[PDB]
């Protein structure tokens, strides 16, 4: 997260950190005791044995409850930047309670409205290409950017109806490398997306791009 602040205990109670080969990798959202939602690009094409999830801790390295993966399912239309969600099934169930909870999801057919406030969180770098990643969770608040504006930034075909955008025009606030897969929530605390892609991080005139839960809800519901 670039331009963010420290999360407090009990913020984002559904968030999980996801390590790969013992090192930082991405974020995700706990949907229920045995299911995590992340970005497809975090898991597609990699050995599943490399991953570990951690829930219930501000730290990505210690505390909380861990699990390995039992299975991975990517959206059936995932390709590159598009339809960038995956469902992970956990080998060890994680109960809600204390600083662990489950996400509430945006409705099928919903789309975030331009100018509304959203909050994104993760353990990614605090600068593009950053040489070290924080141990403790960060968060930042950014407004939704209309799909039309985002298409003017990236190209018409580049931003699909399964993506939405968020950021500040002058830059400075964004999700970054290592934040992929983690949650972006709306002003009701409903999970509206997962960190997906962008042109660098926090650049003026290049919004962060997020996979839309509303748009991909039927997939989520099938496998959650």
């Amino acid at each position: 997260i670039v331009g963010g602040t420290s999360a407090s205990a009990g913020d984002f109670p559904f968030i999980v950190s996801i390590s790969r080969n013992g090192g930082p990798w991405c974020g995700g959202s706990l949907l229920n005791a045995n299911t995590v939602l992340t970005a497809a690009h975090c898991v597609s094409g990699y050995a599943q044995s490399g991953f570990q999830i951690r829930a219930g801790s501000l730290s990505r390295t210690s505390g909380g409850i861990t699990s390995s993966l039992s299975s991975v399912r990517v959206h059936p239309s995932y390709s590159g930047n598009n339809n960038d969600l995956a469902i992970l099934k956990l080998s060890t169930s994680i109960p809600s309670g204390g600083n662990i909870g489950y996400a509430r999801l945006a409705a099928s057919g919903s789309d975030p409205v331009a100018g509304s406030s959203a909050t994104v969180a993760g353990w990614g770098a605090t600068s593009e290409g950053g040489s070290s990643t924080p141990v403790n969770l960060l968060k930042v608040t950014v407004p939704i950017v209309s799909r039309a504006t985002c298409r003017a930034q990236y190209g018409t075909s580049a931003i699909t109806n399964q993506m939405f955008c968020a950021g500040v025009s002058s830059g400075g606030k964004d999700s970054c490398q290592g934040d992929s897969g983690g949650p972006i929530v709306d002003s009701s605390n409903t999970l509206i997306g997962a960190v997906s892609w962008g042109n660098g991080c926090a650049r003026p005139n290049y919004s962060g791009v997020y996979a839309s839960v509303g748009a991909l809800r039927s997939f989520i519901d099938t496998y959650a």
